[PDB]
Parts: structure tokens; sequence; C-alpha cells
């Protein structure tokens, strides 16, 4: 077989039975291998076997003759930030970002923060690691510990002008993850006022794993705008790579809207730019970005293809609807921190609420959100749902899965890369009924 722990874009699994300290250090014998010259950035997450797994991953790369930089515990992204800034040869950030307790895994990526995925290193690395029975060697290089952040968090505030920010209240719920250390360092320099909800770092996760999509946890944010009057809210997955945002009525606002949204702030700053959006949900973001006067760029979803399209289009931000934002000026990579940010910086510039400002683009493009359909066969599963819709002749496109615009709705059928499911997402023009009764159409023909 193959070591189930290397995924279509990462490595995630249990400890220790799926990555554990040994395969660490092979992993980083086998990144040096295939990296350009130069040092590794290496930082962690709040998981408890974390550390332990980073000094692995060290012993391997110094093993191999590469220096380490030790940038400790910290975001994903600042293991992006770091890796670019510092013009390393790639970086690993250890994570596992919003799954439970006993498991972990690793992000990589290579110069600028380019991602390493299965078909990029990634499987060449599982397959040296696999095969991999040599004695460990002996450290040959050195690490530094690099735990300086000033660099990063002078690139977050440059987003924004800070003498536009009002002092709005803003709910922030790191859920014991990882978040709550940089939105500390960002305080001294905002006018906000914070209400910190589930604030400390925590391992143990007492208030539950580190993932706001789950109603439970969501809640607590809500519950916290609406009793505390909070302009907004901000939550942020254990690894902070995702935000999460809500009203001041403590609605959770779906992700879709976000792109627009953020498109539209960066455009005021970077003006006729490209941005890049996902094929699942569409119609609102092409029209926001245009809107705004920027280009919208169609792409595959999937960070690395979203990267690769940024980087080929010199496109000023993408983003997909699953919360995850991703910007030129930060080595094309993702931030859970510039989106709330740039949020901040437009309800304190507008005078208008993060509810308005998104109110009329939910009702004009009204969406089902991501569905998702574990079926016998999923291929059969699909031709069901074309065949039934053929003789309305949709517009198809086959970017990711299947696209089909049937003019007054339209929707987005595809295999996940991640896992063995389809998933569905259908949007509409203003029309709540048809996006219902579409959605339900589709989901008796995926299920029969
Ligand atoms: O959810 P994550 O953090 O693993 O995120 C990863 O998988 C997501 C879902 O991919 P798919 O729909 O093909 O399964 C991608 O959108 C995302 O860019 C990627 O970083
Ligand atoms: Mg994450």
């Amino acid at each position: 077989m193959t070591l189930p722990a290397f995924k279509a874009y990462d490595i995630r699994g249990r400890v220790p039975d799926e990555l554990n300290e040994d395969l660490a250090r092979r992993i980083g014998v086998a990144l040096a291998a295939q990296l350009d010259q130069g040092p590794v950035v290496l930082g962690h997450d709040v998981r408890l076997a974390s550390p332990a797994l980073q000094e692995a991953l060290s012993a391997g790369l110094r093993a191999s003759g590469r220096d380490v930089i030790d940038i400790g515990l910290c975001g994903t992204e600042e293991v992006y930030f770091q890796t670019d800034y510092l013009k390393a040869a790639g970086g690993v950030m250890v994570t596992a970002s919003h799954n439970p307790m006993d498991y972990n895994g690793m992000k990589l990526v290579r110069e600028q923060a380019r991602p390493i995925s299965s078909d990029t290193g990634l499987f060449a690395i599982r397959d040296t690691v696999a095969a991999d029975t040599a004695a460990p060697g002996e450290p040959t290089a050195s690490e530094q510990s690099r735990t300086d952040k000033t660099a990063y968090l002078e690139h977050l505030l440059s987003y924004v002008d800070r003498s536009t920010l009002k002092p709005l209240k803003l709910v922030v719920n790191a859920g014991n993850g990882g978040a709550g250390l940089i939105v500390d360092l960002l305080a001294p320099h905002l006018p906000f006022e914070f209400v910190r909800v589930f604030h400390e770092p925590d391992g143990n996760f007492p208030n539950g794993i580190p993932n706001p999509l789950l109603p439970e946890n969501r809640d607590a944010t809500a519950k916290a705008v609406k009793d505390n009057g909070a302009d907004f809210g901000i939550a942020w997955d254990g690894d902070f790579d995702r935000c999460f945002f809500f009203d001041h009525t403590g609605r959770f606002i779906e992700g879709y809207y976000l792109v627009g949204l953020l498109a539209q702030a960066i455009l005021a700053k970077q003006p006729g730019g490209k941005v890049v959006h996902d094929p699942r949900l569409t119609w609102n973001t092409v029209e926001q970005v245009e809107e705004a006067g920027g280009i919208p760029v169609l792409c595959k979803s999937g960070h690395a293809f979203i990267k690769e399209k940024m980087r080929s289009e010199n496109a000023v931000y993408g983003g997909e609807m699953s919360a995850h934002h991703y910007f030129r000026e930060f080595a094309y990579a993702d931030s859970g921190m510039i989106p709330w940010l740039l949020i901040a910086e437009l309800v304190s510039q507008s005078g208008r609420s993060l509810a308005d400002l998104v109110e009329a683009r939910m009702q004009k493009f009204p969406c089902s959100g991501e569905i998702n359909f574990k079926v016998a066969d999923a291929k059969a599963s699909v031709a069901r749902v074309m065949e039934h819709y053929a003789s309305l002749s949709p517009e198809l496109d086959y970017t990711d899965g299947i696209s089909a615009d049937f003019g007054q709705w339209r929707f987005n059928l595809r295999s996940s890369n991640t896992e063995p499911l389809l998933r569905l997402n259908v949007e509409t023009r203003g029309d709540a009924a048809l996006l219902e009764t579409r959605t339900q159409e589709i989901s008796n023909l995926l299920r029969g």
C-alpha cells in the first residue's frame, strides 16, 4: 500500500500510527532532497504533539545539511510569510488545522511559499519516506530561533489606512487555537475594542476542536456578538488560515459573499486588478469584481490551482467560497488575518454595517451552500443529473466537475479532490424558490 497520511495537498494522520516522530524526521530528509538550496522555515500550531514533530523534522533537515529557521508557535500563514520574506528554500507548518485530538499533520511549501502538493513533490516525498530504511544521520547544519513577528505584523497592518479606522467593537474567537496571539500583538496598533472569546491557546481544546463551521462552535461567536452589541465577530480555525464572519445580528455570513466583498475592498487599493475565483459559486463574484473595475478570472477549485493562476495573471486577490483568501502581496498565500482587517476598514470607511454590505448581494444571488453527497456510484449519480436536465440545454463548463448554467440558475457538481464525495453548489438570479426546488431536485437525483 502507501502511507495514508500523504493526502492531495498536505500530510495529515492520526498520531502515532499514521504520523510520528520517525516519519517526521524521514520527511525532513526527503524534503531536503526536493528543494532548491537555502534554509527551511519551521513553525507549529497549538496541538500537544506539534513541537515534537517539528523537532523531528528539524533533525532530518539538519542531518541533510539544511539550516533551519524555527519560527516557533505560529499560524500557518506565518510559515508562508516567513518562507517568502526570509528568501528560504521552503517551509513546513506542523498543524492538524481543524481535526481531532489524536491527529496532526504538515503543510509544505518551497520557494516563495509555493505549494508542494501530491503531483508537485509531495508524493515524491512520500515514496522516498516509504522506502527510507537508512540510519538517521547526525546534524550537519544549525537551527536558529527567529520568533520576531515584527515584519509579519507590519505587513498585515499595511493593508489598511490606520487613520481611517473607527473604534469598532469586534468579537474575536480563537477557539483556543493560535489566533489570539496575533490579535493581541495587533491590538496596540488598532482602535478596536475587542471582546475575546475562547482566547487562550490550549491544545486540549476545552471548548471543542477549533472548527467554526460546527453549529455549536458557531453559536459561541454569535452569542458574544449579540450580547455585547458588537459591530461584528470573527472566528478562526486552529491554525488561523481561515476566518469566519458574524454580522451585528449574530448571523454567520456564508463565505461565498466574502469573495466579492474582499475583492471590492482590494480593488480600491489596486485598481484594474485581476481577481481569481473558483467555479463553484461565481455570479456574485464576477459582478462585484467588474463593478469595482477588476477583471475576474475563473480557476479550478483548490489552493494550488488558485495560487498558480494568480501568479500567471498577476492577480491581486483570489478567493474561494470556503473561507480561503489569497493575496498577491502576501506571497500569493492565504491569510486568516488580512480579511478581517480589510472588512474592519470597509465598515469603518463606509459607515455601513457588515450586514448591509452583504445583504443585497445575498438577496441578488442566493446560494444553496456546499452540499456533500456520499453515494454508491458518483459517476452514475452525475449521469442521472445530466440526463434529467439535458432537454433544457444548459451551457456546460468542465473547468472543474460540471458547471451547468440554465440562465436564471446554475449549479456546479464535482468530485472532491480530497475525499470520495460529490459536492453540489447551486445559485439563482434573485429567486429563493427556484433555488430550493432545483437544489431538492438535484439532491433527489443524486441520492436515487
Ligand atoms: O479543507 P482543506 O483545508 O483541506 O482545503 C483544501 O481542500 C479544499 C477542498 O477541496 P475539495 O473540494 O476538492 O475536496 C480546497 O478548496 C482548498 O483550497 C484546499 O486548501
Ligand atoms: Mg486551517
